[PDB]
């Protein structure tokens, strides 16, 4: 038997509401493989689930960090670098788009909606993995979280679509940069876990006839970070029973 | 001989400060054809260069429009319809980012350079799209540029090729949201318009403007009524390879 | 008023057997445009049916090849030659798969039939631009049809999506290795030509035989000089739907 | 600790000859993981070669089976399933292009090398599948190798790009078509290695290449290659399938 043994590696996990989280789904995975996990929630509303989650994953360490708050985020990754004092594992699990915008028509998107779905879901990455850099290993790896509408059209996803295309394209480019140093950066591009519309289609259409689970992502989460996938960068890797292949 | 009469149509070009842009080329090639033209141009102190580009193109109408200013582009749109009384054609050939964001790795872009590269450079798109929507007639059109840097990591494009990966994406869901009402969405890929792409290319040398003016002009005309939601590369095949050569 | 001027310049039409096909649009448009036009027949049991397109092209050569035969096309290419002097297009419009092998799941498909498929439906491209090259003029062209089953899985394409995908992989290879002798080659991927296509693609509505004919003869004009190795989609944006 | 064990699990090694083939890396890799593995050679004058690759994974059976022999193919089969009672997996690495193909250029490429070729290399994935479905598991799996030159030119690669582009639309094919009963299939997109590589003049460029242009800075090696093999295979890349998944330093990114 083959063993994924991450003992003594250091994770920061950004992006975790409840337990059905894909990112909480990597954490969990993470954890379970020896890793030290830290979480980040948000604001202080989610504190309380957080810290249950923290329990779930026999104990974690976590701070409040808003993506669009550059002071936050610095304070982020010095608390890191002071609990950690280096870093391993960096999970970009975070997406938002105001509901405005995610409903109607993505040619009817609102001027300060689009740069603020763009901001959270894309931009967020380059300044996470601006400030994680200097702090990261050899053999080290960030990976994002992303969906098929960034190259197909699926309706109702909205600018969040675009979103996920600059997302992937920061990807390629932040592997480019920071391979040198050891540094691998990938996406998973997961299936659904407006929407249920999307998630029955996905059962029906998909070659597994069925929806993937939140393990099953965690599971390539897990892998893509792990030395497993040592020569793997700048991927964007399916985990959607097949569906996106489909015509 | 087939002959392409695009005369009784209009198009509205924005973005175009030089003779020497795509986006004039395409302009170029669409009043040869015989449309009537109307140039965008970001602030009045630009108004000369304007002036030059529209005798350039033997007579265009101008209207001053930032695109990063909903008001203005509302009375840009209201001036067009003023003077045209609808729209066939919208060339988008917008590309933005600022120098500090194109200096050094994608990885260190500011904040606010790279909102605002996306906003100029892809949102504008959206935001013209919105409103030429009710001024388009039936078989009209939209088109963009774009670069293979979307695609593929090429260094020193920095955010532009992720703006440009967000545009490619919009043109997508722009073609769906336009389609009913029998308007087409489309982007052109052009290659550069540099010494090592004329080694790799399959045609062993570079594209011309000219060569993205005709299919900026294909793409907008009946020829092409069965096209849209496409990324066309105009490129001499040089994005197909998988080495330098 | 910009004009498409083809005349003086010659072309070989490969695989039309009807006037509703794809092949035949584009040797129309061609013909409309001012090129001289040979058609290719596959045997001799079917010169009517090849004098009866040549009539509707309002006149046009006529050639027998099958193309599985070596022989034949460099017969054919003789022939052409003799005929024209040189060649400036090609149009491959050849796509056949056995119908055991259109019948079913594709993992079901016999060797001998899967073979066959992607012997008439991709190595014959590679076939007629080896003897096309020595009689293509710079500025000429090869473009070919496709499908987005080579892409995406759309069932009960079996074979033909994955000789569509042998193709086009071929277009690339050929595109780079004709490009210095100043030759492209391009495909078209079309959508069908008449219910539920209509339905999801963004123009709501299926794509005409002109259609692919205009984007046909825009590709072989001197209009896309600066376009080889393309995959163009005439599907009214169907393909990009999720 | 996560742990990845596969005893029990019964596997099908197709297409190898050495020892520093990425067939054999994966084979490796499952064969560490606790699976029994069975190879496949082509013919009997290989045998010798066949065995001490056996050897060499502490163990193995042996089938002889000629991929373009539909008989030879039942028989393999048909041994297979006395011997395992089923199977989990099957790896496909078999890639074979006449010598004359992949000498000059692909729009020389005569009519029988260029069927061969893909006879071999794309067509026996179809073949082997369709024998492998009544004797797959649920969770099993169906795991191929292929390269970037299917998608972009790289020049000599000639007609192997063609059948590596045929491979992978077999790939997605049969993905729907055996994941009704729990059967995943995939494609992994190897970058440059350095014994079938040797078949492929147009190699070494691109090797020398991917080490100075590839985010990585240095080409992948085989066991990297093993590595994503066993994952797919394995009950962790359960909601994978019909995928390419590419180990090549990044390279295939870089424009
Ligand atoms: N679930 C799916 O069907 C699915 C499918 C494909 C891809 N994905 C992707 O997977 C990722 C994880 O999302 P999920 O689906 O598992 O749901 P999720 O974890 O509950 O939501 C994403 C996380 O991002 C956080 N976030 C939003 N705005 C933020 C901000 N300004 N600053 C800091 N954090 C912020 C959210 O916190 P709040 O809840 O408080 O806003 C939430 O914890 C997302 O990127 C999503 O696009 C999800």
């Amino acid at each position: 038997m083959l063993t994924v043994d991450l003992s003594g590696k250091k994770a920061l996990v950004m992006g975790v509401t409840n337990q059905r989280s894909l990112g909480f789904a990597i954490a969990a995975k993470l954890k379970e493989a020896g890793a030290e996990v830290a979480l980040s929630y948000q604001a202080e509303r989610l504190r309380p689930e957080a810290e249950k989650l923290a329990e779930a994953l026999g104990g974690a360490l976590l701070f409040r960090a808003d993506v669009t708050q550059d002071e936050e985020l610095d304070a982020l990754f010095a608390g890191v670098k002071e609990a950690f004092g280096g870093l391993d594992y960096l999970v970009h699990a975070i997406a938002f788009a105001p509901r405005e915008a995610m409903e109607g028509r993505y040619i009817d998107t609102r001027r300060q909606d689009w740069l603020l779905a763009l901001e959270v879901s894309a931009y967020s990455l380059v300044a996470v993995a601006r400030r994680a850099e200097p702090l990261l290993r050899e053999g080290g790896g960030i990976v994002t979280l992303t969906y098929y509408a960034s190259e197909k059209v699926v309706p109702k996803y909205n600018v969040m679509a675009i979103a996920k295309a600059a997302l992937e394209a920061s990807v390629r480019y932040l592997a480019y940069e920071l391979g040198p140093k050891g540094v691998r950066v990938n996406a998973i591009s997961a299936g659904p876990v407006g929407f249920t519309k999307m998630y029955d289609r996905v059962a029906q259409t998909a070659p597994l006839r069925r929806n993937i689970t939140q393990e099953e992502v965690g599971n390539l989460g897990l892998f893509l970070l792990s030395p497993l996938a040592s020569g793997i960068t700048g991927e964007v890797v399916y985990v959607d029973a097949g569906y996106h292949i489909m015509g």
